[PDB]
């Protein structure tokens, strides 16, 4: 049984939007910071520096600008960084209007997005998984060759930008990454161990997300208010971590981000907290471990964290055949938040079991499973931009 969200801590009933946003959504984002995903330290550090490396106006053959921006976290040049790719449709700043924004981290480097030869190939450690790898090296070889999770063409004829960044900029993804991470930099102070309350990967990977969005805020081609954050698997549990602790991300989409993600932990189903902790002991804070084979006692769920979205548009989606997330796990922690979205006016999925396949079901928050494998296709992105279409925050008053 599950913690309501509508209830305090203290027991007393939240019965209306202002209680939320101002007494509820800071209990729960401290308990997910406690408990699960360890303390972000600060937000935006003083001193980032925006460094545009490259703009072309006719990427894509004519229907983008593609610019390449450094986005450093600090102002001395010795600070840590990370690499910004964004395509813009050149069908709409070229009518002076700045475009909305789909903005997620990428798993294997920017050039990974697409084939396109012009994209600076990653300097950073890549994990021996990323397909044409050598030694953990970007190659020539790997170029596009995750373009299948990116339909980049689609998206902008579509009329959106598209922003990536490598999430092993921020942590690389393997145990000992956050030693050589923006975590390693931003505090810690003259200790070894990580505290037990310290951010991990998932942490780390949404704060750069913000940072991202900080970016895109000085950006006159685009729209900082009309940014959608999505992630597929491990880095949809950081879109879901970064849209819930800042609101100025207007549309989230989480894809098949299961166990810690949308996934309830209290559903004993798929991946466990036992072994997510135990497989990657670097994604959550040490203080989640205390969990492991104890869902029990966790004192929140992640339809908690779904509900710190509210009353954004969300979206959450799963794969048929896709076990390990749980499928059924995420469409319940929809429906255990739809209460909070349901106080700020929105609706959530029609009914109280999973939709047949290919039939998204809810209003601004919405779930649809797909047929097939764990992945993120063209399948899931068309139901994501109609998404956008509809529930994407104006451009107008
Ligand atoms: O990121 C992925 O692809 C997935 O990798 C592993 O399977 C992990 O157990 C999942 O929690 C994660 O979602
Ligand atoms: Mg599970
Ligand atoms: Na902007």
């Amino acid at each position: 049984t599950l913690p309501d969200p509508l209830v305090g801590a203290d027991g007393t009933r939240v019965h209306d939007r202002a209680t939320w946003q101002h007494r509820r959504r800071p209990e729960l984002l401290q308990l997910f910071a406690r408990e699960v995903y360890g303390r972000t330290p600060l937000g935006r550090p003083e001193g980032m520096v925006f460094k545009v490396t490259t703009m072309e106006h006719a990427a894509l053959g004519g229907a983008a600008t593609r610019k390449e921006v450094t986005v450093r976290f600090g102002r001395d040049p010795n600070a840590p960084s990370m690499q910004l790719l964004l395509y813009v449709p050149n069908a709409v700043i070229a009518r002076a209007e700045r475009a909305p924004v789909f903005l997620g981290l990428n798993f294997y480097g920017n050039h990974t997005v697409h084939t396109d030869p012009a994209i600076a190939l990653s300097a950073r450690w890549i994990p021996a998984e990323a397909p044409n790898g050598a030694n953990h090296r970007a190659t020539e070889a790997a170029r596009g060759s995750d373009a299948q999770k990116w339909p980049v063409e689609q998206i902008l004829a579509r009329g959106y930008a598209v922003a990536t960044v490598y999430c092993g900029d921020l942590c690389p993804d393997r145990p000992d990454g956050l030693n050589a991470s923006v975590a390693s930099w931003l505090d810690a102070a003259a200790g070894d161990q990580r505290a037990p309350d310290a951010w991990g990967a998932i942490g780390v990977w949404a704060w750069g997300l913000s940072r991202a969005l900080d970016y895109l805020e000085t950006d006159p081609l685009v729209d900082a208010s009309r940014v959608a954050v999505h992630g597929h698997s491990r880095l949809g549990k950081a879109a879901l971590w970064a849209g819930a602790q800042d609101d100025r991300f207007a549309l989230v989409i989480s894809n098949e981000s299961g166990c810690g993600g949308a996934a309830l932990s209290k559903r004993i189903h798929g991946e466990t907290v036992a072994r997510i902790n135990t497989v990657f002991p670097h994604w959550f804070a040490r203080n989640f471990r205390r969990y492991d084979d104890h869902e029990e006692a966790l004192p929140v769920d992640q339809h908690e964290l779904l509900a710190l979205v509210a009353p954004r548009p969300l979206y959450v989606a799963s794969a048929e055949d896709d076990d390990w997330a749980d499928p059924r796990g995420e469409f319940l922690a929809v429906k255990a938040a739809e209460p909070v979205f349901r106080l700020f006016g929105q609706t959530g999925p029609s009914g109280e079991d999973v939709p047949r396949v290919n039939e998204p079901s809810g209003g601004a928050l919405r779930y649809h499973i797909r047929p097939g494998p764990h992945g993120m296709t063209a399948q899931d992105w068309a139901f994501y931009l109609a998404f956008a279409d509809e529930w994407l925050k104006s451009a107008l008053p």
